């Protein structure tokens, strides 16, 4: 049902068919789909399969295999003369598209955005049938990716004479000494002649605030006649004065609206939107990174594209929650690890103010290596980036040339460890406003191939990310190369389940599949949060960090990872990550509050671990047990309450010592007489407290010596032995969602006892009842061993917590879910859906 009524780009995700299939030939507008599956996109059809030992822990031992999509809609007669394409912005992987009987084109990469113009094979006035054959043989990849159109796929419908598609690039050159008044604009516009007569047009641009009319334009300018032959294409050049815009900050991420028109004689052909924002970076080899002239150290995560129960699939609220979770804990910054965000995630930070460190492959037996080095053939058709040399400057170009106006992009990265020097003047060619990068591992060893490739970054105007050096690494590339901006590309991989305290040690296979919550544990080549983040806080040369990982996603379930079939381990084997600060429920793990004590300047926090009762506690010589407190205020007093006691008794009292960079930047250590030997420990206070049932609670006190508040920090101030679990406890993340049968809301649920403390090892299974208008769409738990399935209406909590995630159809109404448990008390919320205006 395509007409004139859609806008220029429109929603293209209801109403496909799909059929798993490696056998199938259904390429054929006439093959019979009537017996196929109707889904919405995004859709991932990996994430429905069973789990098995067969496939590879390393990629969640779920399998691939060859998909289908079909979807046959109406072209109004309205639409005559105009031009039709198709854009997909992801689809893993090796995706073959027909129109209408007729071969297209493909597109091997799995991460990359890429369309097909659907002009020249389109029946107009008629029925239309669009095909895409998926295929991801599972040899596959080193983590989850997910299989099928995972991300949103839109349509564009265009008159003959019309802006290309990412037609407009923004350049604002002198903006670091403009700001505040008048700022130069130079845009570029590629303009097509799509019709057989000759064009003559104008271009009229306007830059407003997002969500404005354009009656609060800053700056507006029409260009002079330009000549389009028919059938050709034409770069207009342009100039804004854009009077006094608002920046674009962390705190402050102001958006505009930069729309070209395309005027023929006093008649608007074709109107033309791009988001932008007005910002300037700058990475200093001696105090590194900065935003709009001021110093920001970079509290960044590294983040793979899964959803967690949700698979692979591209939802925006999904993505939305994560990136929210993560500005609570203070991360400022993402690099999309190990290629091209989707297209949602780069607008969510550009709205939150989230800086993007856009990572476009991996590394450089059926996956995407046979591809990166080989030429498009003449034949396909398919549309993005450049086409004249290799798949690679294809699938490089097609991302920047989709996120080139994105403000919260600061860096293109050109992947993880003769090519090096290709992609970086590609990245150069394609966009001179930002640096590039890449994660080199091997720097540590100082190879002559690193000192090399570190130069021609630096050369071209790059940064230099390092993975997983120590404090001692980073001072000897400073001083190796002081010409170098370097940040910390990868770091930490500490691996942590959450809820885990009978011991304190981990970086190795247990023997409940689980690792210890304490600050403990980390592979091998990687180093701990605290160590990780001392190294980094300490050095202005470091510009930051990207912690491997902010969440926690599917596959590579290191120290249980494994490349080839078969478990590891007793089946069933864990199959998602450890690496997360976040669980793939989106609930915090422990060491989130050391991060956000060290890097959230908005918040107070004050966390306890570990749980306070006797069968989940270590203990250790003297059966003391290992008190932690996570903290960012000057001073901790901590008390012990017996059980059934109302007064509490001094165990300690601790204060930190403030520290301050050359830069400005300060941190705070513990350097009182019993203070750890370890001194990157000593970025957390630690007791030694004999067990006892009763509450572990702690007082915060400012540097002045005076109490902060109680309850108006942010983590467990407090920790308590409870009884048996009794009841459930469900709440909404949002009691009011969005009826297009796209938004979520995320119903947490909690095992407590009769007096609301969580029971800190529960693991009933629990079922939620779903009805109303809105489905279940996953449940999940965080916990790497579960292998129930992410679509059951039921799963057992890990630690105390259950996840239901449920979904909006497109009828406004109420959702009604009831968590219900053996021998618990039901817990049961309602969200309310509101149509779409
Ligand atoms: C850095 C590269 C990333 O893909 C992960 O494999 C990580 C594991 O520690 O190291
Ligand atoms: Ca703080």
């Amino acid at each position: 049902a395509v007409d004139s009524k859609q806008n220029r780009t429109s929603d293209f995700d209801a109403n496909w068919k799909f059929m798993l299939s490696d056998s199938v030939q259904a390429q054929d507008p006439a093959f019979d789909d009537s017996a196929w599956q109707q889904v919405d996109l995004p859709h991932d059809y990996s994430i429905t399969q069973k789990y098995s030992q067969s496939n590879e822990a390393e990629s969640a031992y779920l399998p691939g295999g060859t998909g289908w999509y079909r979807k046959s809609f109406t072209i109004d007669r309205d639409l005559a003369g105009k031009r039709i394409a198709i854009n997909f912005d992801g689809v893993y992987m090796n995706a073959t598209v027909w129109f209408n009987g007729v071969k297209l084109g493909t597109h091997p990469y799995g991460y990359s955005p890429f369309s097909f113009d659907l002009t020249g094979n389109a029946k107009f006035g008629g029925e239309n049938t669009i095909v895409v054959k998926v295929e991801n043989r599972l040899p596959s990849s080193r983590w989850y990716s997910g299989s099928g159109i995972y991300r949103d796929v839109t349509l564009t419908v265009t008159d003959g004479v019309h802006v290309g598609n990412n037609g407009v690039a923004i350049k604002t050159p002198s903006l670091a000494t403009q700001n505040g008044g008048d700022v130069t604009m130079n845009l570029t516009t590629k303009v097509a002649n799509d019709t057989e007569a000759a064009a003559n047009i104008t271009l009229k641009q306007t830059v407003f605030p997002k969500g404005g009319k354009t009656d609060a334009a800053i700056g507006t300018v029409t260009t002079a006649s330009k000549s389009i032959a028919a059938g050709a294409s034409a770069d207009v050049t342009s100039t804004i004065t854009a009077a006094s815009p608002k920046l674009w900050s962390i705190k402050n991420p102001n958006l505009y609206t930069v729309r070209t028109e395309v005027l023929n004689g006093g008649k608007v052909l074709d109107t033309y939107d791009t988001e932008y924002g007005f910002r300037w970076t700058g990475f200093d080899a001696t105090s590194g990174f900065s935003l709009n002239g001021e110093k920001v150290k970079l509290k960044g995560v590294s983040m793979h594209h899964d959803q967690g129960s949700l698979g692979a699939v591209a939802n925006r609220r999904a993505i939305e929650r994560q990136v929210e979770i993560l500005q609570k804990m203070g991360v400022n910054s993402i690099r999309t690890t190990h290629n091209p965000a989707a297209k949602a995630l780069i607008d969510v930070c550009n709205e939150k103010g989230v800086l993007v460190v856009e990572e476009v492959f991996d590394m450089w037996t059926e996956d995407y290596g046979k591809w990166f080095g080989q030429a498009i053939a003449g034949d396909n058709a398919v549309l993005g980036g450049d086409k004249d040399e290799t798949w690679a400057k294809f699938d490089l170009t097609s991302t920047i040339n989709r996120d080139r106006n994105a403000p919260s992009v600061i860096m293109w990265s050109l992947g993880n460890e003769a090519t090096s020097a290709k992609l970086v003047a590609w990245t150069k060619a394609a966009d001179s406003t930002r640096p590039m990068t890449y994660g080199d591992n091997k720097i540590k060893a100082n190879w002559n191939e690193s000192n090399t490739m570190g130069d021609n970054l630096t050369a071209n105007g790059g940064v230099v990310g390092t993975n997983y050096s120590d404090g001692a690494n980073y001072d000897k590339i400073r001083t190796t190369h002081p010409s170098w901006a370097i940040y910390g590309s990868e770091t930490a991989s500490a691996i942590n389940s959450r809820g885990i305290y009978n011991r304190t040690t981990g970086g190795a296979q247990s023997s409940d599949k689980q690792l210890t919550s304490y600050d403990n544990s980390a592979v091998g080549w990687g180093a701990v949060a605290s160590s990780a983040w001392y190294d980094v806080v300490q050095r202005d040369f470091v510009a930051g960090t990207y912690v491997w990982t902010g969440f926690d996603y599917l596959g590579e379930p290191t120290p249980w990872n494994g490349t080839g079939s078969g478990a590891v381990g007793s089946w069933p084997s864990p199959k998602n990550s450890y690496f997360g600060i976040v669980d793939t429920a989106g609930f915090p793990k422990d060491t989130y509050y050391f991060y956000q004590s060290q890097w959230n300047d908005d918040v107070h926090t004050l966390h306890i671990l570990p749980a306070w009762n006797e069968n989940v506690v270590a203990k250790g010589s003297g059966n003391n047990v290992p008190v932690v407190v996570y903290t960012d205020a000057a001073k901790v007093k901590l008390y012990f309450t017996p059980k059934g006691s109302t007064e509490k008794r001094l165990i300690g009292e601790k204060s930190f010592t403030k520290k301050t960079t050359a830069a400005g930047y300060t941190y705070q250590v513990y350097e009182g007489s019993d203070k750890d030997s370890t001194a990157h420990k000593n970025m957390y206070l630690t007791w030694n407290v004999p067990w006892a049932e009763g509450t572990i609670s702690a007082e915060a006190y400012d540097e002045n010596n005076r109490l902060i508040p109680e309850g108006s920090t942010e983590g467990n101030a407090s920790v308590t032995t409870t009884g048996k679990a009794a009841k459930l406890k469900a709440d909404a993340d949002r009691k009011t969602i969005t009826a297009d049968g796209k938004d979520l809301s995320y119903i947490e649920v909690d095992v407590t006892d009769a007096n609301g403390h969580i029971v800190p090892d529960a693991a009933n299974r629990v079922t939620f009842d779903v009805k109303g208008a809105g489905k279940l769409v996953g449940v999940d738990n965080g916990s790497s061993p579960d292998h129930d399935s992410y679509q059951a209406d039921n799963r057992k909590a890990f630690s105390g917590k259950v996840l239901a995630i449920v979904q909006s159809t497109k009828e406004a109404g109420e959702i009604t879910v009831t968590a219900k448990a053996d021998g618990l008390q039901s817990s049961t919320v309602k969200i309310a859906t509101t149509a779409v205006p």
